[PDB]
């Protein structure tokens, strides 16, 4: 019950930053972007897969892309190594057919 | 059985909470509300004594995790039926 | 045109404040609980109906819970003893079929 | 018909208002706005010495509910069809 | 690839503002009310097309009724004289079937 | 394709800034979104120099707009495609 993959997910103020942090996180580790979260208040999260070691790495870069981002904000992190099974059940972190081809 | 309800600014810290809840006590995540202002709230099932080491264990994930703050948190041990009905706090699909 | 049950609506910042108050309002007096609103910057309403005397008792014991609840926030609330139906008509305060069988 | 638009922060005091002024005059509530941040709009038509009577009711009632705020308010009173075209205002169904 | 109509778009805080600045606009001038925006924040814009200089004639009344609702607030407009097609189809500022028997 | 991404304070400024882009370079307005918080984004696909010349018509349209603000805007010249699987920036319909 409990994921081989782990869970990296990063939340700013606005939507440009959130598309900064989404790329640079896939071009600097092998994880896959799985969904984004419409938060409310202009903040918007995106949600990384991967083994942790990588999505440590995305992570760094993402946080780096935010912060650089004109006017961009970052709000919050979180990395979750092997989240439970009941999580991904519940929130929209799982792997959608939309990302199969890209993993 | 109980519900517990903890709500988090941020999202990356409700993720951190619930996975803290579960992997703490006996208990089920039912639902997430989306509740405006960029929080959330999960919402957990079970025993009341393992409804109470589960949010320990989220409170304590939430607070910790990089920029998230922990609003409110609630514990009821024994809901009327009337609240589930309305509320999505219920454990059907 | 004027129902024979009074209308309660009470309003909190936080949804685990809305839960507290809800399960203390029917835990509290003759009441139904039957909706609940979601109004933006984190606030919920939870509306109730009943006997005029019955929906009072059952709102101190709703705005005891909300104020007492870790973080919660009571916002407004109010009691209408014998609401018209053009406000059931348009607002979602009237009785649905999933809590029939509490009533 | 006259449009009457009143507007409170909080779902209660919508309620309060709604309930005067349907009771104050002869008036039709046609429908509510949800507007974020926890602002509700509640529409009335009728015509405009009623919308009138009905709205000073609907604004002492926003004001006495405990907690309640109102916000804003307007009478419109031989509204351009083109505005319920478009607005949620009009009678229908 | 520009289209003959121009737009004004005209937003405020509150929702009875709104309806007083769209009332005043189509009073003013040979303008067509097409659209509102629920923009959040309880704040609303209402978008009309016509020829630009009906368009000017319309926003000057529309400003006027909204800083005259009582409690409203303007926050901002703006007209743009020939609009390219590119922006009609992303946004919601077209004519729909429903405003066709008031122009 | 690139992608650009401006957001405003206020819809009237989002389609000022949307119209200059579109008039200032071999652009395509592929989407926008509504962030709440009246904050809104457009997002633009082209060749960077041709998104980078249409940026700048639309920070310029957008800070000229009556009431409107400019809050943050991005370039991304060369985006991973599982972006567009994930954002609506995509071109599709």
């Amino acid at each position: 019950p409990m994921s081989q993959q782990a869970i990296g997910s990063l939340e700013t103020k606005g939507f440009p930053p959130i598309l900064a942090a989404a790329d640079a996180m896939v071009k600097a580790g092998r994880i896959t972007i799985v969904s984004y979260m419409r938060a409310g208040s202009a903040r918007f999260a995106v949600n990384i897969r991967g083994d942790v070691s990588e999505v440590k790495t995305a992570m760094d870069a993402g946080i780096e892309a935010a912060k650089n981002t004109p006017g961009g904000t970052l709000e919050t992190w979180v990395i979750i190594p092997r989240p439970h099974e009941n999580v991904e059940a519940v929130f929209p972190i799982g792997f959608g057919p939309e990302v199969e081809q890209y993993r």
